[PDB]
């Protein structure tokens, strides 16, 4: 008779990687890292995004005639953007402010436009202007949601404007100014010279004088339109003052819904899906931490990190081969993860251990969640612009989120390293754990072989394999006879 | 005769968290974590801080009229300000680069007011002019440390002033400008149109120009006040011209004292209190690595995380029950961690072993001290203000902030957990060695029970216990009667 | 007949820190840690630095008389700034986004100064105007790289002037604005009041206007001069137009060459040396992957902490002391780190296990390269300018450069103290493992005499003793030999 203690092996080929050793062969494992997307821009909780196309910003808040079907836009979750928009400013000038305008627009969910200004209003004055720039049908025109004030015949009258925000909640205003190119055509245009323009709240006063200059001819044109933008807020008021050089509002955006957005950077078209994270790759449908796609990223979505693989190691080492647990693992044994083989004059057969399986089974998947549940709370890493007169703000940022993002990577690998050791260390001292156990119940009686095995001094029923296995061996009952059978 | 070895159990019911097992109960633990404070606001290391009360940064530089308290002020350590002042400007108006001089306040412990340019020096200007916005019993009035020049009779000669810096420090100088709601009040204030106000130092240049329109009225006017400071070095000059609208100094404030300070935004009253770290909340006294009270501190302080729970296991796994270690811990055994228990003829009492226990302890000391002095501070008065303009930047600060918080509490939440884990097999496996060494210079001459004890063959006395205990067991001597014993 | 199970030792004297100890001496030991550079600058993989001087970069761009050196520049690895420059702007003035302009300076390493504006094409002024301030040898002299342009008798016509970039790379153009001192000075220069000065792009526009006040001397002038600079894209053109105080340029900085470069704020000389890393103390000609020079480097370089020493443990604990393991290690093995001592009749020596040895190398040597190797990423710190209305970015700057550098010195310190315990406790692991084998092998044929050896009780010879050492042991062969001297 004789009874042996052993552990599981089977015919994985998973392989986990530890402090001291490299391709490690275990029997399970854990991957917390995803590395996959649909490679699709899809819609993120119901609400699909804000498809711009060829337009920008600037030209879709302005009214770009070549960008009228984002006249009347619905509720967005995110805006999707081009590198290089060719839809934009179509008379040549700049936007003062224009980042901290996408700024404020990545926590905005919602426009509401609202008619501040009318156009007919302004009946001293005339308002059909446009240009060859933004023309539409070959026939001039301008934008859609501005008002290019003009000389009525050979008169330009103290332009006057003023609104009060009865609307319900914060409002955004834009307006420019005019430099032309030469003294004859601003002349032809408001008849005044040494003009002025003047916009005042209760927190803002600005007052710009136009500049008159020859410039390098951008879509044909030497002169430029410079644009300013004002964050009015609830019972303010907004004056306008001019004798010359105002494009006026006509509009003003209201915002409705407020919540966490972004522009993403992309060049792909929108495609009928569901999901809760978006990277501009693709999206991601997962439950796991971690994942690699793409450092930028919108929604509820798994930490980003540097890594190829990380994988967890959850069950014991393939060491194929009766002898015990030195020689080898068992693939007989499919019950649990350590056990016993026990050979008797009434046959013989392998068994598991379920309180040692059970101990070490929720030690692993403790480790588990603690890992997981406590690896959260990482970085954001979202997009943020910045102009060309602003490089080190830029520089610092790069440095900021790449230095976290480095950070985070190390962490990561370094935990799961210095786990997967420990957990090969623990099953090896489980097993160890329950020899000693074992031998230590079974004294003398028995002779140890130096493979793990015990062989027995007297006989060992199926009842007595079943009272050594559970921990209730008699030493006394079988003691005398014993104390025959090793003296002969 | 029989000798167990085992270890001590108390009735503690304190807790700690391992990384493989959750809720374990610990003989002896120690907190790292403080989250207990006061809940008032004190001196810091004696000296008090600033009250501003309802007074805001610029109402008191300038001098308000019912910020009048603060007239002289005496060295602080702090200042304390309010969400949202309500003596900040009785004339509306802006004031540039506010968050540069708030910065500034930070690292500054003391102002000495100097006369640099006397009123009574405007021979030939009127400066007796104020305003109903800054009213004193009805009648008009004006900031205290400005000059409000105006015309003497029908005319404004051009106002020239100079300053040479021979005060001994760095000087903090204030001016304004004043802007109109219309031709008339030009005319009336200072009978030229067309004005301008410079100002000149060896480094700095400025030309402003006042501007005239209608604006929205903010406490009864439509005109306003921009206000402009400067820092004047070391035997520096300051100059001042102007044809109008020049809101002179009279004061400049040197920088008496330097240091380590901070503005803390809170709504409650200095008390009579002595301490060394102060939070909004209230102040800390504390000798722990962390704490979780609030993020912005001043003074000497611990550091943050968003921990709930930090314990340290210092002491044995609470695991009570004659038997040894294998059953658990003795619940009489108070000297120590490890420990013998004996029983021979003349008498039956427990024992404690001196080199292991003191080994354990210096170890488990080392371990306690190289997680807590290994965190390097310094002074850490964090806190800083941006514009409504500057929204980047405040994101930019507060991702910083948040990342490295986050970090740091990964460290201490992995440091902890791995070394609660390390500490619990630390002690099990010193009380296998403890036994392994007993048996070890034990040899044959004692029988096992499998449940740590070793029951003798000879009659061991007190002599021979010790012997044992100690470490000079003799083997040959207690050979012959323990063979005789054996073999029966 | 006899064996024994020990470990080695040697005379070493190195000192390792570990978590549960400290000052803790080894047998083998590796340095991680640079401590030592050469003080020199040299010259940066072949290519040798672009040495100021006493020049800022703002007197090297403008053409500072004293900085006639500098006037044709060959290609450089990095740029030698001393921290308060002395030859600079003769002319008291000041230069607008000069941090911007060092920036974009830091990852240009080389220019080409192509003639854009020559000085005999302003045919309608006069173009050989001076000052005492950059005098060169008594006479007035002004900037080399720039033109004043004057009235040519009683008249000043519109200046004009062109260029289209037909270069082949970006340029850099620098214009300026001269501000007078009084009316009578700008009569006797100009011929007219009122002027502006305007400079235009396809991107940039911008109208200035000179400003007449008295100010402080500086220099002996109370005039002032303000540059500004812009960067020209390829096939654009750029416009100058003046009515007065145009400081016209006449040289343009194309960008021949990009890469990292930087800006070194030191007070020393070029010598003749080569180095691959360079640091304002010195330089670094090392393999191993750290230091503690300073934070600023430039060129491939270790990585920085703040840290004292930190030292590997790659061997023994050095013990010393025929008996075993239990009383400390060994003196005569010379050929590994563990292994058996043997005494029969026909000798008695040393030898070594090379199964064991060979397996600790390996996990030790992955070890260290895992510590070495997994440190790639790190930060890198570096140098940035900023003015003084700019002190919260500076300060923002500081803080996020210091947090990383301790997160990185407290991960490197742990790490170190992990890895030595968890070295030191292996290693004795492993000899308890090898002598648990040979007891399990030996099995009830021999003795322990309780220091780590074993008696045997029969008689063996070498052939034996190598087959008990190779893990081939017969014990049949010797069982009724054994038993008949046991049961004696
Ligand atoms: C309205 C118009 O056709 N203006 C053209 C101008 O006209 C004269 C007319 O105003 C006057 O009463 O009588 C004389 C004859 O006695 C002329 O018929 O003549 C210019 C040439 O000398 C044309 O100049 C060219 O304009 C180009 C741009 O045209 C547009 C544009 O598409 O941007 C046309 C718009 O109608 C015009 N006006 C408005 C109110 O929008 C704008 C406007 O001039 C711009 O703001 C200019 O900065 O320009 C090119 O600029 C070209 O270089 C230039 O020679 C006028 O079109
Ligand atoms: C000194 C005074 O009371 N001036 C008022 C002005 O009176 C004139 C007189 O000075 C002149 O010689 O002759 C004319 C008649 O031809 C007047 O009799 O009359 C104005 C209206 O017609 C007043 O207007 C109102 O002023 C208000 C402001 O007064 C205060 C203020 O409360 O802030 C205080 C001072 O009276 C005034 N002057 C000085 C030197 O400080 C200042 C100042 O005017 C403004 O604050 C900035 O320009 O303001 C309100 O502004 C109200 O809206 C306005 O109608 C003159 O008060
Ligand atoms: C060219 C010259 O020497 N001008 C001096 C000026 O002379 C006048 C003369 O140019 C004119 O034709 O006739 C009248 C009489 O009808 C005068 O004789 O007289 C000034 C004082 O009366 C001098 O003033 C002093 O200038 C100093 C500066 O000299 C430099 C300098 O070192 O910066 C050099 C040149 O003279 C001049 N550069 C030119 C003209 O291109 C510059 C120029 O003034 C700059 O704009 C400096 O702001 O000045 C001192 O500035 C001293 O403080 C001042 O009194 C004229 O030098
Ligand atoms: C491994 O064995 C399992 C039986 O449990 C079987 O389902 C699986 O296909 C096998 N895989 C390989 C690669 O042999
Ligand atoms: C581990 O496997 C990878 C690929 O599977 C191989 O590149 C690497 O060399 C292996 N390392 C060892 C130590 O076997
Ligand atoms: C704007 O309208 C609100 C009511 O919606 C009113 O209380 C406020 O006085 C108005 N503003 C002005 C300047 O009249
Ligand atoms: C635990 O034992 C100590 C003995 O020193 C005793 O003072 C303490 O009160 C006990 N715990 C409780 C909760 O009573
Ligand atoms: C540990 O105790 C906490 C209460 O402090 C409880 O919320 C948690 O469920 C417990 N966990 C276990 C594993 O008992
Ligand atoms: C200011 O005073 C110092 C002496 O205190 C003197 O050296 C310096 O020249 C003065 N400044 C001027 C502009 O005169
Ligand atoms: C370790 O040795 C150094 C010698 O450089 C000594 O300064 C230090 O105090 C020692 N530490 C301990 C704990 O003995
Ligand atoms: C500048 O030169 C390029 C040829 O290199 C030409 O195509 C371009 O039109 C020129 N620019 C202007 C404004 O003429």
């Amino acid at each position: 008779d004789q009874i042996c203690i052993g552990y599981h092996a089977n015919n994985s080929t998973e392989k986990i990687d530890t402090i001291l050793e490299r391709n490690v062969t275990v029997t399970h494992a854990k991957d917390i890292l995803e590395k996959t997307h649909n490679g699709k821009l899809c819609k993120l909780n119901g609400i699909p995004p804000l498809e711009l196309g060829d337009c920008s910003i600037a030209g879709w808040l302005l009214g770009n005639p070549e960008c009228d079907r984002l006249l009347r836009v619905p509720e967005w979750s995110y805006i999707m953007e081009k590198e290089n928009p060719r839809y934009s400013l179509c008379y040549p000038g700049s936007f003062n402010d224009y980042e901290e305008l996408k700024h404020l627009l990545s926590s905005v969910k919602h426009f509401e436009k609202v008619k501040i200004l009318p156009k007919d209003r302004w009946t001293q004055h005339t308002t059909t202007g446009g240009s060859m720039a933004c023309a539409v049908s070959g026939k001039p025109s301008f934008f859609r949601n501005m008002v290019w004030l003009t000389t009525k015949g050979p008169n330009y009258p103290v332009a006057q404007g003023s609104y009060n925000n009865t609307s319900g909640e914060q409002m955004l205003i834009i307006w420019g100014v005019h430099h032309p190119n030469d003294e004859a055509e601003q002349r032809a245009l408001y008849q005044k010279v040494g003009t002025y323009v003047s916009a005042s709240t209760s927190t803002l006063y600005k007052r710009s004088i136009p500049e008159i200059a020859a410039r390098p001819k951008v879509n044909g044109l030497g002169s430029r339109m410079e644009f300013s933008w004002t964050l009015l807020d609830m019972w303010d008021t907004i004056n306008f003052e001019s004798t010359g050089n105002l494009v006026a509002p006509e509009y003003g955006f209201k915002i409705s819904k407020r919540g966490s957005s972004g522009i993403m950077k992309t060049e792909g078209t929108l495609e009928n899906c569901e999901t809760k994270c978006q990277t501009p790759l693709g999206a991601i449908n997962t439950t796991l931490p971690f994942h690699n796609v793409h450092p930028l990223t919108i929604g509820e979505c798994p930490k980003y990190v540097k890594s190829e693989k990380l994988v967890l190691a959850t069950g014991l080492r393939n060491v194929p081969q009766i002898a015990g647990f030195i020689e080898g693992g068992w693939q007989g044994m499919v019950d649990g993860w350590y056990g016993y083989h026990h050979s008797n004059d009434q046959g013989s057969g392998y068994a598991a251990d379920k309180e040692s399986t059970q101990k070490a089974f929720d030690g692993i998947t403790n480790k588990v969640n603690s890992v997981i549940e406590k690896m959260n709370t990482q970085f954001e890493a979202v997009g943020k612009e910045f102009s060309n007169l602003e490089k080190r703000l830029e520089n610092l940022n790069k440095k900021m989120e790449d230095g976290f993002l480095d950070v985070w990577t190390y962490n990561a690998e370094l935990l799961v390293l210095m786990e997967n050791e420990r957990t090969l260390d623990f099953h090896d001292s489980n097993v160890k754990n329950l020899y000693d156990k074992v031998r230590m119940q079974l004294r003398d009686n028995v002779k140890e072989l130096g493979n793990g095995c015990f062989e027995f001094y007297h006989k060992c029923d199926n009842e007595c394999m079943d009272s050594v296995k559970n921990g209730t061996y008699d030493y006394p009952k079988y003691e005398e006879e014993s104390k025959l059978n090793r003296n002969e």
